[PDB]
């Protein structure tokens, strides 16, 4: 396969639905990835992950370049061969987990480890990315907080913007990511359309395989977040990628695909007891399922559906039981890929508008 | 299949291999059960448990008739389908673990929920395994705490031995239960061995299915519960089972059987760090395994040794990862089936007492 191939099969309003090819895998969109905290998706093991139907895992940066650390994940040969996932890996450039789990500079950013003082810096974070052999490298940028003041999104657009060709550069510059890699830009500017433009048009200048929207899921709602998708993803090239980075409860997912956006990762699906189904979220730890010998969802199609009830769950949760953690896990994330599945087949066949209509009216 | 059938196939000096045939499956001895706490053996689905080669499990009373109940789990359907393991499930009687985790009579127990007040008798305890279903009864006895009195010791042997006939006629006068599982009666004495004999003298005048040494693995000491061994079984009847509870470690395992055991039950298998190879175990948290890329163990034929490193359950078990307790289980339990494998071929091949030989030398 190549480097990367962003293909478009079916379009329904500003929804898309299509592949993108990579050397690791095809990625077929939208898409979900499931998010592994420390080169592990919690509770379950690679191929669990991927008979749920994830064709890419999110690789969480800030935890590993402190533990194992980058450096020794190379040496053991790669992320992918040392958690056992040979597909598709997209990691976050580090810079906005730092900044939620430090001194900030025009050069970067340093922290002391939440669990000694460490530096990371748009070349840095690249370099990061590269030594656990991530597969989609993310842009190295700078969290703007919410709410934020017009005068201090822009200076931190700005200032992401400049990072962004930093980020460019750096990875340009090393022939093996560069020729195996694909690299997103972030784009930011708070809620302001004005900044959004910027950044959009910065960002294509610099020019990259594909586009996040970052900045949001920040506390905004999901009435102000649809608000700022509505003019922020028409800003992004159309013939690439756009990426909604920590947005991945089933209502935002489907609105996000309405307003064009194709990739999505969150660690909700991942002992809260919260499980997904099509009638809406339900807590499996409420005595209502002590005895309840129905699956999470009556029409699911994961393992844990077809094997257990939700009163052995329900148990299982209340007792903190490693296996009630494992099976809660596998059943959300195989919820929300067969979310993706009905996405991606209804645009396909162009009834994603009513599917969208349908999916709401029985999830509330 | 019979309701009960223990026949032995071959032997060697006290070591005997053969089959338990029972109802829901055939039992491979020696044996070597999984324990599992909470209705679950500990991190691990159903399906992986049967994989490691496993034929039966042990259900944990104690905590199943607090949580979620015994009544609860038979208005479900029982354990098997509450679980999902659909072979043979051996329960112990409770009441140690009761004297473990409390004002105790000739009527039998009651104490207060550790996590309420409850009272346990062998009527009780007979009809609680009843309730869930067990394949396996264990009779309800007395726990003998060590070091013990010859006095002391006889009192409890004999309150046990009264307790087991009153197991016995509990078991017999239910019809589903009697038809369909089989009675374990339990050997008590301390290490002392007039005791001892009185005790089986008792349970084989009684009748029982299999018997069970009790009382030992106290903290008396290898060399001590192997001299106990050495008097003791040889007093049970000898077509019948010979069961030695709470007995794990490899190295004792393989004595007792040279010894005459035939069925095993421990917890040791299943984020203590600890993982068993040939060449004896190893804390996988030691920080000479942060980069080792080797399997658990050199020749373990189990899912983890094939898949994944020292190095990465390194990580994962200091990280505090779920996956690093399910990887970490799944290759003990899979290294606790392989010997008990390699023990039952060696006993049919009449070369068994070489195989301890070699074992040990170099395990230690
Ligand atoms: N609060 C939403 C969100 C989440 C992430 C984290 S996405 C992630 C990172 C590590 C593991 C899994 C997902 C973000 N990352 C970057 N770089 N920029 C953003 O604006 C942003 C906004
Ligand atoms: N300390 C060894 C030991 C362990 C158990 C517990 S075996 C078990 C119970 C629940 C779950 C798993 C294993 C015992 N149980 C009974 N009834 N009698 C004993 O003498 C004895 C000695
Ligand atoms: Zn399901
Ligand atoms: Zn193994």
């Amino acid at each position: 396969r190549p480097r990367f191939s962003f293909s478009i099969a079916a379009r329904e309003g500003k929804a898309r639905t299509g592949t993108i090819e990579m050397k690791r895998g095809v990625i077929r969109t939208p898409a979900f990835m499931p998010v592994g905290t420390a080169a592990t998706v919690k509770a379950l093991k690679p191929e669990t992950v991927r008979a749920t139907g994830a064709d890419i895992i999110l690789g969480n940066t800030y935890h590993l370049m402190l533990r194992p650390g980058a450096e020794r994940i190379a040496k053991l040969g790669g992320l992918h061969s040392f958690m056992g996932w040979d597909r598709p890996i997209l990691t976050d450039s580090g810079g906005y987990q730092v900044m939620s789990l430090t001194k900030q500079s025009e050069e970067g950013v340093t922290f002391k480890s939440h669990l000694s003082r460490h530096m990371l810096s748009p070349e840095r974070s690249i370099e990061i990315q590269h030594l656990l052999g991530s597969d989609i490298v993310m842009a190295f940028d700078e969290c703007t907080p919410y709410p934020a003041t017009p005068s201090r999104a822009a200076s931190s657009m700005e200032r992401s913007m400049r990072w962004a060709k930093r980020s460019r550069d750096a990875f340009d510059s090393r022939k093996e990511q560069a020729e195996n890699a694909a690299l997103f830009g972030i784009q930011q500017g708070s809620v302001f359309e004005n900044l959004r433009q910027q950044s959009a048009d910065a960002l294509a200048e610099i020019g990259f395989d594909g586009y996040a929207v970052g900045g949001l899921a920040v506390g905004e709602g999901q009435d102000e977040m649809f608000r700022v998708l509505d003019f922020s993803v028409p800003m992004l090239p159309d013939d690439k990628p756009h990426y909604l980075m920590g947005v991945g409860k089933p209502d935002d997912i489907v609105g996000a695909v309405e307003r064009g956006i194709d990739m999505f990762d969150c660690v909700l699906p991942t002992r809260n007891g919260q499980a997904f189904t099509w009638d809406g979220p339900i807590n499996i730890r409420n005595a209502r399922f002590s005895e309840d010998l129905k699956p999470l969802d009556s029409e699911c199609h994961c393992a844990v559906c077809q094997k257990w009830s939700r009163a052995y769950i329900h148990h299982l949760i209340r007792a903190g039981e490693i296996l009630g953690a494992m099976l809660m896990t596998e059943h959300n994330i195989a919820f929300y890929q067969q979310l993706m599945q009905k996405i991606r087949d209804s645009i396909s066949e162009g009834r994603f508008s009513q599917f969208a209509q349908d999916f709401r009216a029985r999830y509330f």
